[PDB]
């Protein structure tokens, strides 16, 4: 509360599925990259966003995950996706093992702008 995890603009433009690549406004390898966040934390993530309704990702791909889910609800042009959801479509709440994490826009016609990325902590 709060750990900036991106800030300025970055636009995708997604049309629809059955292409080469469905691409990320914003997107983290966190077996190569250093990480703020915490996941072993109780947590939520919260996205300012411009445009076309997205997804948040979180794959193992040794395992085969791809848990995917929408916002928890959508305010003032920012959504926020909690932890209880993630770890439900994951499978489990231990995330050893995690791939990749990223958010992606669902097919738009004029595509999304992230204008900032973050996470809170919380008081389970
Ligand atoms: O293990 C290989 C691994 O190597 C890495 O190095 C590489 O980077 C990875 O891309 C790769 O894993 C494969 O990734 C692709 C693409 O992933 C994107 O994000 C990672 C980026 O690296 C990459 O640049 C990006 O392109 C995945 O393909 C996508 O898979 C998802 C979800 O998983 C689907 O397949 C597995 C199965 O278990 C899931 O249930 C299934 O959903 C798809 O998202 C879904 O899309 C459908 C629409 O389906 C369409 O499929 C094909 C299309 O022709 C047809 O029209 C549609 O039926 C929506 O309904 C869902 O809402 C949504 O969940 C993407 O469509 C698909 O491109 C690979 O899964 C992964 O192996």
């Amino acid at each position: 509360g709060e750990i900036i995890l991106f800030s300025g603009s970055n636009h995708a433009d997604f049309k629809a599925w059955g292409g080469d690549d469905w691409p990320s406004a914003f997107e983290i390898s966190p077996k190569y990259e250093p990480m703020k966040l915490d996941l072993n934390k109780n947590f939520e993530i919260k996205v300012d966003y411009n445009g076309a309704d997205i997804v948040l990702i979180f794959a193992r791909w040794d395992k085969d995950i791809w848990a995917q889910i929408s916002p928890y609800y959508v305010v003032d042009g920012t959504a926020v996706f909690t932890k209880e959801q993630i770890a439900k479509a994951y499978g489990s709440d231990d995330f050893s093992g995690l791939d990749y994490i990223a958010v992606k826009p669902l097919p738009s016609e004029e595509g999304v702008t992230v204008t900032k990325v973050s996470g809170i902590y919380t008081n389970g």
